[PDB]
DNA sequence: GTTCGATGTC
DNA sequence: GACACGAAC
């Protein structure tokens, strides 16, 4: 993975250090960011690049190279500027996750990083480590996925950044050819407070930032592209989450270990449904996408809520709200299952129609763009619906 | 109990 | 680019 020139040039344009300052590129390989910074600002800095793979470290004589795991590296002195493109990926078993480290090393990461949460990600660890390595007033400029703007795994990271300094986020989107990742640049300075959210446009010099919104009192809340229209709609209604318990489907292994589940159709069995069975306002009960079948009546053994008809909302159709009332109460292996709270009196068809509306699709696309390939729980619970009495 | 993807597929 | 599962906690 190489960082496109326009991205490097844009990041360097945001970068700042005092003359004689210490400039660091983590995960540097050949040090494209060190090289670009030097080209743009000249030679009067102390340049350092840290690389775990001795075969990849390839810095000119004017830079100090360090052969180490950046996440476990303890330099003698802090830095004025840290810039670069850290590795992205979840640490875990190779059959399922891309980053492979000895268990002892993962334990060491968890010990080191106060922001480490859930499965987490190398890029979040790199962000925390870099902030920790910054002098007061120091600056970090990274390109990372947009997922930390909204995901629960990054809640402690956002809160950490909010209390450690001031943050600017510049949305780039899908800028790495033949990678699906939607990217942002983060410029964090280890002083002051607040969040500024920026859009970008491609331009000759790389990208031109366009200030979108300012949040001077940011405390680590999810970051979204709000507009007059999204804000008004949220104020007009009430949160969907205040009317429904939101649960997720039982997972594939739960079905696999259930004594009534089969891998072939047969008398008295129905397909275990997935997201590919959910459509806007209807459910395809016929087509099997899971490879799994079971007696419909026994689905309640996996989750009690499978016993009765209820609203189902899609998780993996991108930044979209796709909803249906499952009138048959089938077993599901995927999707959100919404159960009305005490005293809520719902008209399902009316709600389904609203959730599936163009206005709702425009709403979520606006707020969340393409940061993640899902509608998440945090997004879903905030969807505006009619205010309900008491 | 539920989260996440430099996801993959075509 | 439309449309999408189990290891991890
Ligand atoms: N900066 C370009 C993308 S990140 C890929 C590079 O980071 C290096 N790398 C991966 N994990 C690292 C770590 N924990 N510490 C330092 N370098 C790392 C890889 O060897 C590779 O050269």
């Amino acid at each position: 993975v190489e960082t496109p020139p326009e991205v490097v040039d844009f990041m360097v344009s945001l970068a700042e250090a005092p003359r004689g300052g210490r400039v660091l590129e983590p995960a540097c390989a050949h040090g494209p960011f060190l090289r670009a910074f030097r080209e743009a600002h000249g030679t009067a800095y102390r340049f350092v690049g840290v690389e775990i793979d001795p075969k990849a470290l390839d810095l000119p004589p004017w830079a100090e190279g360090i052969l180490a795991d950046f996440l476990l590296w303890e330099p003698g002195e802090a830095f004025d500027l840290i810039l670069g493109n850290p590795p992205y990926g979840i640490v875990g078993e190779a059959s399922k996750y891309p980053i492979h480290v000895f268990k002892a090393v993962k334990d060491l990461y968890k010990k080191a990083f106060s922001t480490w949460k859930g499965k987490y990600n190398l890029y979040g660890a790199f962000l925390e480590k870099a902030v920790r390595l910054l002098k007061p007033g120091g600056v970090l400029v990274f390109v990372v996925p947009a997922t930390w703007l909204v995901l629960e795994d990054f809640a402690l990271l956002r809160e950490f950044l909010a209390r450690e300094g001031k943050t600017s986020v510049y949305y780039l989107g899908e800028v790495f050819p033949q990678k699906k990742v939607s990217a942002v640049v983060i410029r964090f300075q280890k002083s002051g407070k607040g969040l500024s959210l920026w859009d970008t446009q491609e331009s000759e010099s790389g990208f031109t930032p366009i200030l979108w919104a300012e949040y001077p009192h940011w405390e680590g809340e999810i970051i979204r592209f709000e507009t007059e229209e999204t804000r008004k709609l949220e104020i007009s209604g009430m949160p969907l989450g205040d009317l429904f318990h939101i649960r997720f489907a039982a997972r594939s292994p739960e079905f696999k270990k259930h004594p009534a589940v089969r891998k072939e159709p047969g008398p008295g069995l129905v397909p275990v449904l997935t997201g590919r069975n959910l459509k806007p306002g209807w459910v395809d009960y016929e087509k099997n996408h899971s490879g799994l079948w079971m007696p419909k009546e026994r689905a309640k053994e996996l989750r009690d809520f499978y016993a009765t008809p209820h609203l189902v909302v899609a998780h993996t159709k991108g930044t979209r709200v796709v909803a249906a009332w499952d009138e048959r109460a089938y077993p599901w292996r995927e999707e959100f299952h919404l159960l009305p709270k005490e005293g809520v009196r719902l008209d399902p068809s009316s709600l389904v129609q609203w959730l599936n509306s163009e206005a709702m699709q425009k709403h979520v696309r606006t707020l969340y763009r393409d940061f993640v390939p899902h509608l998440t729980l945090r997004m879903l619970e905030r969807l505006p619906v009619r205010r309900e009495y008491g």
